[PDB]
């Protein structure tokens, strides 16, 4: 953990745990403890870039964990829309056409909306306050990503099906971030802004999918 962590504001940090436990939802994430083992089975028949992508995920989780061994992530309150978000996934994983439901709830819309912005504000806001550390983590993390979701992409056959998808789910993807607003505004952002950058994010996640 960063060494001037402390000495940040107070409201800073409340933030930063409150954007941070949505990649490590501490307080609930026994929740969804089966997607581990969903995750794995699925990765070893998909066997390619899949199972880094499974240790990418692990690593990530680890990040958190270990970055917020002082300051625990068990104390924040993850928002409603969230939690539907990933009890949606479980039934995803164990649904007939899971490689798109999954690319669609996951990948573009989790991965490719929802933390494109998230790490979006960690690195911006890490980097205003030196946590030096914390924001080469985050900046790994948003490397790792940008694998993450073109993978995803190349898991989707039909094109009209996972636009579809995407619409559909980018209003709970909304939603998450509006749930957000009194952990999010203080450290200086504006929840319109963010909305209008992930409507950008959702026309370029489709018009991608739609050119490939
Ligand atoms: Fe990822």
């Amino acid at each position: 953990m960063d060494k001037n962590w402390f000495s940040t504001p107070q409201e800073i940090r409340e933030g930063i745990k409150y954007l941070s436990a949505h990649f490590y939802p501490a307080s609930i994430m026994d929740r969804w403890k089966i997607l581990k083992k969903l995750s794995f089975e699925k990765a070893k028949i998909i066997a390619n870039y899949s199972l880094q992508q499974v240790i990418e995920e692990i690593e990530h989780f680890d990040f958190f964990n270990e970055y917020f061994k002082e300051d625990p992530l068990t104390t924040v309150r993850l928002p409603p829309s969230y939690i539907k978000l990933f009890d949606g996934l479980v039934e995803d994983f164990q649904s007939s056409r899971w490689r798109e439901n999954i690319a669609t709830r996951f990948h573009m819309i989790t991965e490719g909306v929802l933390a494109t912005v998230g790490l979006k504000i960690l690195n911006e806001t890490s980097r205003k306050y030196n946590l030096l550390k914390f924001n080469e983590g985050i900046k790994r993390i948003i490397e790792d990503e940008a694998r993450h979701v073109s993978f995803g992409l190349s898991l989707i056959e039909d094109k009209e099906y996972a636009v579809k998808r995407v619409e559909e789910l980018f209003p709970l993807a909304v939603q998450i971030v509006k749930e957000g607003k009194d952990k999010i505004e203080p450290l200086g952002y504006s929840i319109q802004e963010l909305v209008n950058l992930m409507e950008e994010l959702k026309k370029a996640r489709i018009n991608k999918i739609l050119g490939s």
